This record gives C-alpha cells, sequence and structure tokens, in this order.
C-alpha cells in the first residue's frame, strides 16, 4: 500500500519520484541508475536546457525529479517493472530501499515485487524490481502528474502545497494526514502536480505519459514531438523536432500547422499535437484546438 490507485488494472501512467542524491554525481549517472527515462526527458522533467550533457552536475542532498511509468494493479500504483537494481556483494534489502532509493519503498515491498520468500536471503548479481510510489488517479477530473515526495525536516502541508502550486486541501485528502501541524520527517507524500491539458487522443500511444507540470518538457512519437508545459496558459505547446529519419508533420485541414493558430483571442484556434501510432510506421496525428 504505497500510493492508493483507484482506475482500471493494468492502466499505465508517467509519475515521479523527487530524488535525493546521497553522493555527488552526474544526469547520466541518474539515466544509467533508474533507466526509467532517456536522458533529455529527465533533462525537460527538471527543466534543463535543450541539449546540456549528461555531465551535469547532481550535488550531494540535491533533489532530482524522475520520471517514470507508473502500472496501476486494483489498488496501488507500482512503477512498472523498472527500475531494476542488481545486487552487490554485501547489499541487504532494507539497505537497499533507504540508501540508494531514499525510503521510497521498503525492504517488504520489494521481496514482495520479487516474490522473495525470507527478506534476508539475496544473492549477488541477483535483479530486483524497485517497484516505486505512483499512480495514476486524477485530482478533481482534472489531470496531474503525481510526485512521490519526502518530507524533510522543519516542513509543513502549506509550504509545500505553495512550492508545487497545489491546494494544500487535495494534499490532505490525497495522502491521509489528520492533524498536519508538523510533518513527520521522511514521510512519504503524494502530492498531485497540475500539468498542461493536451489534445492528445485517448486512441495514442502516449496518452496518459505527456503529463507535464509547469517549467518543463518532454518527447513523445519516437523523438519527433517536443511538449513544453508553462502556467502561463496550461496548454501543451507541441513542435516538430526535425530528426530527419521522422515523419511529415499533418495541417489542420489544409494550411494550419504545428502550433500555428488561426483566429484572435479566447475564440481562437491552433494545430496541436493530438498523438501517434507506430503499427506498420510511426504515423503522427494532429487537431484543431479550441482556445481553452
Ligand atoms: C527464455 C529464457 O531463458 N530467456 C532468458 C531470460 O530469462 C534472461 O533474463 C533474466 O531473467 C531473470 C528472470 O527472468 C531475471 O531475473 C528476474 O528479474 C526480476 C526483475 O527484473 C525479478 O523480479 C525476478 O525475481 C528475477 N528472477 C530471477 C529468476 O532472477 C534477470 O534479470 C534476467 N537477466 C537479464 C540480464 O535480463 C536472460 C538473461 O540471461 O537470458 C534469456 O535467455
Ligand atoms: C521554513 C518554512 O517554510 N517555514 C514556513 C513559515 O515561514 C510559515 O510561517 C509557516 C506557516 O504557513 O509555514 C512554514
Amino acid at each position: 500500500a504505497n500510493f492508493t490507485c483507484a482506475v482500471a488494472s493494468g492502466t499505465t501512467c508517467k509519475s515521479a519520484i523527487l530524488y535525493t542524491s546521497p553522493n555527488a554525481t552526474t544526469y547520466g549517472n541518474l539515466v544509467a541508475r533508474f533507466n526509467t527515462t532517456t536522458l533529455p526527458d529527465l533533462l525537460g522533467a527538471n527543466g534543463l536546457p535543450d541539449g546540456t550533457l549528461s555531465s551535469a552536475p547532481v550535488a550531494a542532498n540535491s533533489t532530482v525529479k524522475i520520471p517514470f511509468r507508473c502500472r496501476c494493479n486494483g489498488d496501488v500504483g507500482q512503477s512498472d517493472r523498472l527500475p531494476i537494481y542488481v545486487v552487490q556483494p554485501q547489499d541487504g534489502l532494507d539497505a537497499i530501499a533507504r540508501n540508494v532509493f531514499n525510503a521510497f519503498v521498503t525492504y517488504q515491498e520489494i521481496a514482495a515485487a520479487n516474490n522473495i520468500p525470507d527478506p534476508n536471503k539475496i544473492n549477488v548479481s541477483q535483479t530486483l524490481w524497485i517497484p516505486l510510489p505512483c499512480s495514476c488517479d486524477k485530482e478533481e477530473g482534472s489531470n496531474v502528474m503525481h510526485l512521490a515526495y519526502s518530507v524533510g525536516k522543519g516542513e509543513n502541508t502549506s509550504a509545500i502545497a505553495a512550492k508545487y502550486g497545489v491546494t494544500e486541501s487535495t494534499l490532505l485528502t490525497r495522502n491521509k494526514i489528520d492533524d498536519p501541524t508538523k510533518l513527520q520527517m521522511g514521510q512519504i507524500l503524494d502530492v498531485p502536480l497540475p500539468v498542461c491539458r493536451s489534445s492528445i487522443s485517448d486512441t495514442s500511444a502516449d496518452h496518459n505519459l505527456m503529463l507535464l507540470p509547469d517549467g518543463t518538457y518532454g518527447f513523445t512519437a519516437g523523438n519527433c514531438i517536443r511538449c513544453s508545459c508553462s502556467s502561463t496558459t496550461y496548454q501543451l505547446n507541441c513542435t516538430a523536432v526535425q530528426n530527419k529519419g521522422c515523419p511529415s508533420v499533418p495541417l489542420c485541414n489544409g494550411t494550419l500547422k504545428l502550433g500555428e493558430t488561426n483566429g484572435t483571442g479566447c475564440g481562437s484556434t491552433t494545430c496541436a499535437y493530438s498523438g501517434y501510432s507506430n503499427s506498420s510506421s510511426l504515423i503522427i496525428q494532429t487537431s484543431l484546438a479550441t482556445n481553452q
């Protein structure tokens, strides 16, 4: 029982952990550690500039947002069979949870996830699925990107909620908090980040994956589309990337190209990204969006 999720089992989502690096590293090393995402999406998930190298620093005890695919079973959200940890010479399931994964999981959740019958015995070189806490669920019938937050000391629900642009209301109903007062340190919180709206269709492969809070960006459709989110509008801004193994992007009707707008204000209309499909070959779809 990590983060509650109530959507149909098998449903996948994009979620994240706010990861605290014990040691100094680089963004490149985080990518190798988690392998839940690509470097440019990790960079974009934190709002670093496009074309930043993997050697971008991560200071000791600094925090990096690490996106991953979440799978929901009946009741809870779990990171979808990633990340995969390889046991070193004298690891232990409890040390691994706490000192590698910030206590986002418990050793029991690890063992249960890998069918290990006595939490005390794991072999060198044994691989472990680490199921990070996540969802899935909507907030108020609005899409959100849940983020797993490890409460540092001196914090409170007021400050956190302002930090992420969330009402303190949703935080308390989503997280079981009797008396906020003083939040206990080390507590894991479900923080549903607001995200841009999109025109990405149900039928589309990336339908629940382009969930971008403010200031972040991401890539989709075999890296042929770039999507960015600003709170300025909260409408996903998509653009064609121009790798040249990439398919053409259709106009809307005729004459409106991706990102272009027709009309004036509020009643204006925009050629948006609505998804892609991959049977046979990569096809990108677009559709007119009304000003939201
Ligand atoms: C059909 C066949 O023989 N294919 C081989 C693959 O099975 C094998 O992949 C390895 O599989 C084992 C189990 O499939 C993996 O270990 C499992 O890992 C999950 C988390 O990843 C963990 O929860 C399971 O408990 C754990 N089970 C076991 C038995 O350890 C292991 O990670 C895979 N190794 C790699 C490198 O992918 C590959 C590897 O040789 O060979 C195929 O021929």
